[PDB]
């Protein structure tokens, strides 16, 4: 399997670009950040809210427990490869405790609620400019040779008042090279897709528009999470409660993968459920034609055969949502002529 779009970005772009391992990372001075307090609960890193010393602008402080050397520098390389792209959070700089280098990434501030608070308040519309905003960012970065690889509610942060969105937390992006083999212990359980659960290692970018997929149906039909595994052998059982067992065989068949029997026992056999079956009276109000279309392109078992990034942006349920952009941007060249 290879990727059907940005198959070569790695091929073109030198080995300097994607060769993170050997990253030199060039710090800055420690001593120009001040911690203010603690904000985030994670095991590989933790995330403060800080301060530049001299301009006094606020900024996010993440300091990244211990984790292989490999990590740390995948992470760097690939914020800096992004830096400057559509909704991708700002590296402003890399530090380290300078007598036991403990790394801490320096971002822009972000006054932002987490997408799992506030898309329950959020309107149709909304949703959607939101939604659309993320496959900006996703877009991005696959043309740039990035898979994001953990998307999910709580790596979308959202200013609401400001309508700005950022894609966090790339510390499980990886680089795409057509052919590999990359591991499968990525991506949160709820979002997972059906690649990582019957071990086809070598995805691709589709993944993240599994994790999308996802996230939209959690979102539209007010279920959260949408697939509700208790393990990952659970999560495809989950998947394919929904999806139907015929369309994973087929998959299966066509990807020569084979499940092992304990995980065939537990997934059995399954009719396809329609989208409608998840209609109610509370959630009616977010699911149009369009959506349910939308949302079925991107939550199928044959990556290959999802929704790119850019595909999806094109889609006629952002049809509304890409008038306005194209209408703000022309407005705000008049303003400044
Ligand atoms: O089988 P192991 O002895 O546990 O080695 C593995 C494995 O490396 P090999 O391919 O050399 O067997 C993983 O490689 P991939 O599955 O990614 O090809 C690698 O994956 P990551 O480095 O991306 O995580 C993982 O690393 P981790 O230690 O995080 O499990 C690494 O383990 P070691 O570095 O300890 O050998
Ligand atoms: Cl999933
Ligand atoms: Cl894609
Ligand atoms: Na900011
Ligand atoms: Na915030
Ligand atoms: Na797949
Ligand atoms: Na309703």
């Amino acid at each position: 399997s290879k990727a059907r779009v940005y198959t070569e970005v790695n091929v073109i772009r030198p080995k300097d670009y994607w060769d993170y391992e050997s990253l030199i990372v060039q710090w800055g001075e420690q001593d120009d950040y001040e911690v203010v307090r603690k904000v985030g609960r994670g095991k590989y890193s933790e995330v403060f809210e800080g301060i530049n010393v001299n301009s006094k602008e606020k900024c996010i402080i993440k300091i990244l427990k211990p984790v292989k050397k490999k990590k740390i520098r995948r992470e760097i390389k690939i914020l800096q490869n992004l830096c400057g792209g559509p909704n991708i959070v700002k590296l402003l700089d890399v530090v380290r405790d300078q007598h036991s280098k403990t790394p801490s990434l320096i971002f822009e501030y972000v006054n932002s609620t987490d997408f799992k608070v506030l898309y329950p308040t959020l309107t149709d519309y909304d949703i959607r400019y939101y939604i659309y905003e993320l496959l900006k960012a996703l877009d991005f970065c696959h043309s740039q040779g990035i898979m994001h690889r953990d998307v999910k509610p709580h790596n979308v942060m959202i200013d609401h008042e400001l309508r700005k969105l950022r894609l966090i937390d790339w510390g499980l992006a990886e680089f795409y090279h057509p052919g590999k083999e990359y591991n499968v212990r990525v991506a949160s359980r709820y979002f997972k897709g059906p690649e990582l659960l019957v071990d086809l290692q070598d995805y691709d970018y589709s993944l993240d528009m599994w994790s999308l997929g996802c996230m939209f149906a959690g979102m539209i039909f007010r279920k959260e999470p949408f697939f509700y595994g208790h393990d990952n052998q659970d999560q495809l059982v989950k998947i394919a409660k929904v999806l139907g067992t015929d369309e994973l065989n087929a998959y299966l068949n066509k990807y020569q993968l084979e499940l092992d029997p304990q995980l065939e026992a537990l997934v059995g056999r399954h009719s396809r459920k329609p989208w409608s079956k998840f209609i109610n009276a509370d959630n009616q109000h977010l699911v149009s034609p369009e959506a349910i279309d939308f949302l079925d392109k991107l939550l199928r078992y044959d990556h290959q055969d999802r929704l790119t990034a850019k595909e999806a942006m094109a889609h006629a349920y952002f049809a509304q949502v890409r008038a306005a952009e194209t209408s703000r941007m022309r407005s705000q060249a008049a303003a400044l002529e």
